[PDB]
C-alpha cells in the first residue's frame, strides 16, 4: 500500500565511452556529452605561458596587406573550424531479410561556455581613455560568428572569399588551391560549384574560406549566425533547459553512417586590441554538446554480395581506356526499355520552347 | 518476422535537370536546388584578376554628384536584380473535358551563402586606426538589402527613386525612361502607377529604381527587408532546417505558367571603403534556393479552339481605325442585358453622394 | 471521369471602382487596392524639376529657432498626415423590419513601397568623409514614424506638442489654435481633452501636433511605431504574403459608415543632410493598402421617421433661449421612473466616501 | 423572415462616472477610460507660458553634484510616479450567509499618447552640428522608463538608490527618510526590507527611489521596462487592438478593495539638451488606460459583528503595558492544541541540521 | 441559496520560515519569497558612508595591468557569485517499503529590483560634455551579465579565463589555483575538464573565472545572458505576472537534496566612470526569487542498512595499500557474468575501426 513514485526512464549505466560497450537493447537511449575547444590561430602545443603569453584560445595577431595584391594571412592568424568524431559501437544486422540497425541523433543541447570570462576588464589591452591611457582595458568586441553542426557524416563545405588574390600559405591550412589544384579564380568570390570540400581535418579549414554547404548537407543539421561590425558588443545566452530537435520532415534525424557522429563548431566572439599597436587577436569560446541518440531499423542499401565484385575489381587490371564518363565522354546515348507501350508518333517530344 | 523500417518518400532518380524528363506520375514531388550569384556592378566577363583586382561580386566604385543637377551613376556602380528561370517539362492535358495539369511551387528553402567570408580583416581597405594607418582593415558595413522571390511568372516591378533629375545611362541598364519613353517626372519620386515593369532581363534592373510591385504580383511570393545606415553591422543567419511555405489562403501557391519557374533575388551586404580615397564598392553574396513543387490539376482557361480566331487574326488586315479603346475612346456606353427584371423606376440609381 | 480541380473563390469581375456598380449578392467579397503618397512639406503642384530640384516626396528644409520664443515652422517643412476616402456603393435596406446592410473591412495587406530607393548613395548630400568631401553621400537616416489606419470614419486625432510657444502659420495648416480658437496653453504640452480633431483634410494636419486618439477611435484600427534618434538607420520589411486582421473581440471590424472607407497613413523614413549647410529635408515613402471587405447585416440605428422631426426642425424657429445644456446649465435635476419599487428609506444612497 | 444580425453585448448607457449610478445587474461589464498625465518635475500650477516657457510635461533642469558628498536634487528635477483612483459605487451584500459582491478588473488596454510629438525638430535645443550651431535641434533621447500598474489597492513600493549620501529636500517629496524617520544607510543601496511604502500620494514619490515591490503587490498587476544610455533613441508602439489580461493563475484579477481602482504609471521618454549649457530637462508622455471590469461574488472576510469589538476598543482605555509584540517581546512561547494525538516521544523533533 | 464564490487554493498560514514547521499534508504547496543582494567587490561590513562613500552594491575600482605579465586584480574589484540556501524541514519516510518524500521546486518568479535607480543623473561621475565638464553625469553603461539558478544542490562551476597569467590573490577569493593546487595552464583559457568547482561559498567565486557547468548541473535550472561592449545601454524588464517553469522533460524539477534549496545569481548592470581618472566601478542590482515547491514521493536511493558498513568503515583501519583506482591502477580487468549464453566464437568483438 505504499505510494508509487512517478515513472521515469531508467538509467542502466553511466561513465565514459566504454559504457557504450554494453549490449542494451532496441529501446535504449544514449546521451553523450562532449565539448569542442576553439581552434583559431595559436595551436595548443607550446604549453608554457612564456612563449608569447599563451594565446591558446586566441589568434596570434593580424597584419594588414601592404598593397592591393600582397596578402599573406599567416595561418596562425586565421580562425578555423573545430570538428570531432565520436565513434559509436556496432549494432545488429539482419541480413537474412534486408535491413540493418544504426544510430540516430534525435536531439541536441548545445551551449557556449565561458561568456562571463569577457568581464575581465583589467589587463594590458587598449584602454578606454587613450588620451591619458586610463580607465578600462577595452573588452572583447567586434565581428562574431557562431556555427555548430551535428551530423552522421563530415560537414560539406563550400568555398567563398573576399578578393581571390589572397595568397594563403600552402602548408598547415586547407584552401581552395589545395583542393582544386589550380589557382583561385574570380568565380571563387561569389560561388563556384567546384570549390567544395569536407570537414575531415580539424583546425585546418579557415572559416573565412569554407562555409557550410547548403546544397550538400543531408545527414547534417547545422545552425549558424554572423554579426559583423567593428565594435559590435557580444551577446550570449546560456540555459540548462532548452533543447534543439534534429529531426526532419520525415521524422528521421541524422543517421550515423559508418558508426561515427560528427560534431563541428566555430564560436568567434570578437577581437582584442593590444596597446603598443592596434593588434587584433581573435577570441573564441568552447562549445558544449549533449547529443541524445537512439537505435533505428533502416534498410541495408548495399548488396553485400557485391564484395565478389570487389574481388572481380581486384583481380581485373586497372584500365586506362578511352573517356566514357565526364567531360569528353564518348557515349552518344543510353536508352532504357522497360515495358510495352503502343507505337508512338514522334518518339521524342518534351518541353517545347 | 524482421522489423520494418519507417516509411519515407521514395527517391526515384536524382541528378541534373535531365532527370525531369522521366514521366513519373500524379503524386510525384520534385525538389530543385539552384543558386543565384549577385550581379551588382562589375560583370563577370573579364575573368582575369588583373584588370582591376576582379571586383566580380562587388561594385566598381561610387562617385558622388558634382552639383545638384549632375548625376551620372555609371551602370557598373548600381547593384541590380538577379533573376533566373528554370524551365520545367510539359505535363498532361485532358482537353476532352476542360482541365489541365501544371506545376506548383509548394515550398522553398533559401539561404545566403558566404557570411563568414566577411571575416577577412586583412587586405587593403581603410584601417580602423587611420591616424597611424594601423589596426584592422575595416570589414563590410552599411546599408543592407535582402530580397528574394519565387514565382510562376517574372516579378512585376514598380519605379521609385530619389531625385528624378538623375541621368542614368541609356544603354546596358533599364530605367524609367527606357519603359516610359518620356523623361522622369516628380511623381516618380513617390509613386507613379505608370512606371511599371517586369524582371525579364537579369542584371539590368537596378534595385534603387525597381522595387517589387505590391499591387501586381499574384503568382509570386516575395520576401524582403532593408536596413539603412552608414556603419550598420551586417547580420545573417543560416540554417539547414527551417523552410518557407509558398501557399496562399486558398492553399495553392505559385502555379508555374508556361512551364518556367522564376527565381529573383538581391543580397546587398554593405560597402567596402578603400584606402587612397573613400571609394565605396558594394558587396553581395549569392543566394541558394531549394524549391519543392508538385503537380496540380487546374482548369484550362483559354478556349484553345480560339486558334481559329488567331487564323482569323492573321488573314484579316491590320486596321488603324478610330480610337475605340483607351484615352480618347469613342464608345459612349455599353450595357449588358441578361434576364427579365420587372419594369424599374429611375433605371440608374446607385451610390448617393 | 476527368479530375476535378480544387475549389477557390470565383472572381466575377475586376477592374477599377466602376466594377463596384455590379449588384453581386450577399456573400460577395471585395478586394480594393489603393495607395497613398507621402505629403510631407513640398506640395505636388509645381511639377517642373527646376523650381527647386523637385522636393516632391521630401520636405523643403528645416530652420531652427532663432531664440527661445521665436518658432515659425513654415508649413512646407512639417510632415503631415495622408488620408484618402474610397466611396463604396449603396447596399440593401430592409426597412419593413428594422435592419440594414453595410460594408465591413475584414482585413488589410499594407506595405511601404520604395525601400531600396534609399540605396542611392551618389548625389549631392553631405559626404561620409567631410574633412576631404569624399566617400559616400550619406543616405537617409534619423527619426522614423510609421502609422497607418483603416476605418469606417475619419481618424480622430488628439493634440500634443513640444513647447506650446511655437507659432505655426495660420493658413494652409491645421493646428490647435485653428480648432480651439484661443491660443495654446501649457496643458497642450501633455494632454488636453479639448484639443481633439478629425482627419477630414489631407496634408494639413502635421504629425508633430496631431496623434491618433486612443479614447475616440472605435470604427478605426490604427497601427503605428516611432523610432527617434539622429542617425538611427532605417529598417523596413516588405512581403507579399502576411496580412493584418481588422476584426475586434466581437468579430465585426470597421463598418463603413456613410458608405466611405477611410485610409490614413504617415511614413517618415528619416532625413537628408545637404552640403552647403546641414539642411535636413525629410523623406517619406508611399504606402500600399489592399482592403478585403464583405457585406454585413446590421441594425438600422436611426428611426428614419425622424425626418418629420427634421421637418419640425425646419419650420420651427432657431431659438436663443437660456442655457439649458453645457457649462452654465439651468437644469437642476432629471429623474426617470420606470417601474414600481417598494417604498425606500433614504432615497439616495450610493458610493460612501 | 428578415435576416438576424449577429449578437453583440448590449450597451445600456454611456457617459461619465455618473453612469455608474445605475443598478445594472449581476452580468454587467463596465469599461472605464481614463488617462494619467506625466508628473516629472514642474508642477502644473503656474499656467502662464511666460514663467519659464512652461515646462509642464518636462523637468526643470539638472544640476550635477559639486563634490562627492554634496547632492541636493531640487524636487522639481526628479520625475515622480503618477497615480489616480477611480471610486466605483457600492455593490450588493448578502450577509444572511457570508458572501459579498465586489468589482474585478478583468483586462486593460493601455497606450502612451503623443509619440509623434517628438518629431518637433525645430526649436531652441542643442543643434546637431554644434561647431557651426546649425542643422537639427536634437530630439528627445536618453534613458527611458515605462511602468504602469492596475490594482485594487495602492502600489507597494520599495526603496533603492544610488549613493545613499544624497540629500533630498525634506518637503514636497517622499524619500526613505520621510518613512523611516532615521537617515539612509548603506543597505538602502541594495535592498532594505524596511524601506517600504505605498503610492498614496501623487507626484511625490520619485521614480529613482521608489520601485514597485515584488514581494508585496498581490492585488496589483504592474508591467515595466527600463532602457538606459545617454543617446538611446526612444521607441514606442501604439495600437487600437491589442489588450492585456489582468487575471492570475486562479482566474481572479485585481479585486477592487474598498471600492476604488488604482492606476499608476510613469513614462519617461528621454531628455532634452538646451543650448546655453547642456541642461537636460526630462520628458514624459501621458498614458491612456481603459479598464474592463465585472462583478464577482466573493467571501466576506471580516466578521462584521466585530464592530462590537470596535465598541469594546473605544470604551476600554489606551494601554501602555510591557512589550508583548515585536522586538523586545515578553511572550516566551505559544502552543495550540487541537485534537488527540498518541503520546509522543521527543515532543519537538523537526529539521535536523 | 446564496451564490458560491469561485474555488481558489486555500492559504493555511503565512509568515516567515517558522511557518514551515506546520505538518500540512501531501497536497500542500509552498511559496517562498527571498532576495539576493549583489556581492561585487566592496563587502557590506564597513557600514559607515564615510570610509569611501559606501561602494556597497558597487565595485571598488579597476586598475589595468602595468605590463603584459603583471595582473593583480585586487579581490574587492572582481564581481562574484551570490548564493543562498533555504533550509526546508524534514518530510515523511516510508522505510517499510522503499520510498521517501522530498520537496520539489515546481516554478519560480524572479525579478531584478532597482532598474529605475539608474535614472540618477546628478552626482560626481564623468559628465556628458567633458570639454566643459557640464551636462549630465553619465549613467551606468557597459558589459552586463545576468545569471540566476534554482537548484536542489549547489551550482557546479567550470573555470575559464582570459590570459592564464593573471595573478589573483591567494586569500579571500576562490580561483583555479585554490582548487587545482597547481598553477593555471593554457588549457584553462579554453576548457579544462579538471577546473571544476561548486558554489558553496558566497561572494568568493568571481564571475570572470567560474561559469555554470553545462555537463554537471542536473538538479539545477540556470538561465543566463551576457551583453558585452563599452557603452552598451542597459536594458531591463520587470513584471508581476510572468513565471518560469522548472520542470524537465520527465516533469520532475529540482528535487531538494538534503533538505535545502539553493539560489544563485549575478546581476551586473554596467560600470560607472568617475571624474578624476576614468575609474570604472561595477554596478549590480539585487534579485528577487519566489519559488513554488510541492512534495513528491521518490524512491529512497541508499540502503540505509549500509550504516553498518559505516560501522565497518569506522572500526577497520585506514589503509594505504597499492593503487587500485585512478591513474596508476593495478586492476587489469573486471568481467561480470550474469546468465547462460551459448558458447561464443571470438569472445570479444565490438566496434570495428
Amino acid at each position: 500500500a505504499c505510494p508509487r513514485p512517478a515513472p521515469v526512464p531508467k538509467l542502466l549505466i553511466k561513465g565514459g565511452m566504454e559504457v557504450l560497450d554494453l549490449v542494451t537493447g532496441p529501446d535504449s537511449v544514449t546521451e553523450i556529452e562532449a565539448f569542442l575547444n576553439p581552434r583559431m590561430g595559436q595551436p595548443p602545443t607550446p604549453e608554457s605561458l612564456t612563449e608569447g603569453g599563451q594565446y591558446y584560445g586566441w589568434s596570434r595577431g593580424i597584419n594588414l596587406a601592404t598593397s592591393d595584391t600582397e596578402d599573406s594571412p599567416e595561418n596562425n592568424t586565421l580562425p578555423t573550424w573545430s570538428m570531432a568524431k565520436l565513434q559509436l559501437p556496432m549494432l545488429n544486422e539482419d541480413l537474412t531479410c534486408d535491413t540493418l540497425q544504426m544510430w540516430e541523433a534525435v536531439s541536441v543541447k548545445t551551449e557556449v561556455v565561458g561568456s562571463g570570462s569577457l568581464l575581465d576588464v583589467h589587463g594590458f589591452n587598449k584602454p578606454t581613455d587613450t588620451v591619458n591611457t586610463k580607465g578600462i582595458s577595452t573588452p572583447v568586441e567586434g565581428s562574431q560568428y557562431h556555427v555548430f553542426a551535428v551530423g552522421g557524416e563530415p560537414l560539406d563545405l563550400q568555398g567563398l572569399v573576399t578578393d581571390a588574390r589572397t595568397k594563403y600559405k600552402e602548408e598547415g591550412v586547407v584552401t581552395i588551391k589545395t583542393i582544386t589544384k589550380k589557382d583561385m579564380v574570380n568565380k571563387d568570390q561569389v560561388l563556384n560549384p567546384i570549390s567544395k570540400a569536407k570537414l575531415d581535418k580539424d583546425g585546418m579549414y579557415p572559416v573565412e574560406i569554407w562555409h557550410p554547404d547548403p546544397a550538400k548537407n543531408e545527414n547534417t543539421r547545422y545552425f549558424g549566425n554572423y554579426t559583423g561590425g567593428t565594435t559590435t558588443p557580444p551577446v550570449l545566452q546560456f540555459t540548462n533547459t532548452l533543447t534543439t530537435v534534429l529531426l526532419d520532415e520525415n521524422g528521421v534525424g541524422p543517421l550515423c553512417k559508418g558508426e561515427g557522429l560528427y560534431l563541428s563548431c566555430v564560436d568567434i566572439m570578437g577581437w582584442r586590441v593590444t596597446r603598443n599597436y592596434d593588434v587584433h587577436h581573435w577570441r573564441g569560446l568552447p562549445r558544449y554538446f549533449k547529443i541524445t541518440l537512439r537505435k533505428r531499423w533502416v534498410k541495408n542499401p548495399y548488396p553485400m554480395a557485391s564484395l565478389i565484385s570487389s574481388l572481380f575489381n581486384n583481380m581485373l587490371p586497372q584500365v586506362q581506356g578511352q573517356p566514357m564518363e565526364g567531360e569528353n565522354t564518348q557515349v552518344e546515348e543510353v536508352r532504357v526499355y522497360d515495358g510495352t507501350e503502343p507505337v508512338p508518333g514522334d518518339p521524342d517530344m518534351t518541353r517545347y520552347v
